[PDB]
DNA sequence: TATATATATATATATATATATATATATATATATATATATATATATATATATATATATATATATATATATATATATATATATATA
């Protein structure tokens, strides 16, 4: 396929598939059903990594969501199977770019040194068993 | 007229039992809207390429599979016309 394609098009696309997107929608329903485990499986991991240092650190109720935006952000990283070599790089750019919407990076530094226990959190969960 | 037995009305308050309204905040349970971002689950649109899966069009030839038309004759299969 190409790139460059006019706005009629696209929205031509959108607005003719609506039947066909709303019926494949209600099959995906039936397919979120096992698959959406990975909530709990995010959240189980990141606050049980999470809530003892922003608890016993200090911060307060509010900014708890900017960390959890740090945080969040690093295991996405992580989950799309990326090591080391990049992380050493994303977490000073992630330590800047946090930096700049108001942190305090005496926060920071014990912030980027604390997150490596963050690992990968989603897996599969249909198998194929043709029997 | 005064009592004992039950059905409802009032007179004026304070109680115990339940149905809803408010007065003013705080909280636990659920339905949705926002504020501002970063995630996990799925439906589609794009940005830009390279892949794997199928539907068709072209580019240029060569080939295997079948439907018909010709080129030039010779032959096996049947339908009819002539020659004598």
């Amino acid at each position: 396929r190409r790139t460059g394609i006019t706005t009629e098009d696209a929205i031509t696309k959108y607005s003719v598939k609506a039947k066909t997107e709303q019926t494949a929608y209600k099959n995906a329903t039936k397919d979120m059903v096992v698959q959406a485990q990975n909530i709990m499986n995010f959240y189980s991991v990141v606050n049980q990594a999470l809530i003892p240092w922003l608890n016993a650190h200090g911060v307060g109720g509010n900014l708890r969501i900017l960390y959890r935006q740090l945080a969040n952000e690093y295991v996405k990283v992580l989950n799309t199977k990326q090591s080391g070599e990049v992380i050493k790089r994303l977490k000073i750019a992630l330590r800047h770019k946090y930096w700049l919407r108001g942190l305090d990076e005496a926060m920071l530094d014990e912030f980027m040194d604390y997150i490596d226990s963050l690992k990968s959190t989603t897996t599969n969960y249909i198998i194929f068993n043709m029997q």
